[PDB]
């Protein structure tokens, strides 16, 4: 199958931003607190959050250069999104481990972004239909 | 013309307690996050939640001594619950200054809470109809 356009990819990311999260995901943790950066980057050394996913989406990050875009599986599609999807939720349930509130965000989050992420997949790639699923591979 | 009692008090601190803030004004934030306890004491230093209020009204400091309990307005009744959801709030704000999701809900808790007190005063001291409300009063 044709890869995504990176139209595609930036209405799939911009899919990811959901009301009920109130900006949780989109926020730049270490540009909103700078008094608790140091701190924050000693648990999550890597940043990550939707902003930055949107730029690569828009870049052409996900779908272009060495990046995979189909996988023998679904779950082992837009490997290099999946990557980021599961940083974001990583650095969120390790950070804010001690509430619950954050926990059960991050996986709601995290369900849903992969189910978004292997039906894309699917109406791209038919010939991936019935393969492993992201939704089950990640948790 | 009674003041509440302590069990009136508590039950009226834990009615602050919303479910959609997911904990936003209970989490004692030095507790959650272990290793912030001297960077947030450092930007907040006189910490204030629901559960420290809960403590406070189980020891009477809501309604005891030089406390006063019924003003001459329901916006000047039980002044040092107020002062407390004032601290609540400006903590709430300084330290989450640069996001403004955090900033709204503050506010909006701000409301929510002086009209709560508000409400109780009015059942406890119905001679205060009609007087200024704390929710009008305190922005």
């Amino acid at each position: 199958a044709a890869p995504p356009s990176t139209r595609e990819m930036v209405q799939l990311v911009d899919s990811l931003n959901r009301r009920e999260d109130g900006g949780a995901f989109s926020v730049d943790v270490a540009e909103a607190y700078p008094d608790l950066r140091d701190s924050y980057r000693k648990i999550c050394p890597r940043p990550m959050n939707l902003i930055l996913m949107r730029q690569r989406a828009k870049e052409g990050y996900y779908t272009s250069g060495s990046a995979t875009v189909y996988g023998d599986t679904v779950a082992a599609s837009l490997t290099r999104l999946r990557e980021d999807i599961e940083l974001l939720v990583r650095n969120c349930i390790t950070f804010n481990v001690k509430v619950e509130s954050w926990v059960t965000l991050a996986r709601s989050f995290q369900a849903f972004a992969h189910r978004r992420v292997d039906d894309f997949v699917l109406r791209h790639a038919a010939f991936l239909r019935g393969t492993t699923m992201g939704a089950e591979v990640y948790e």
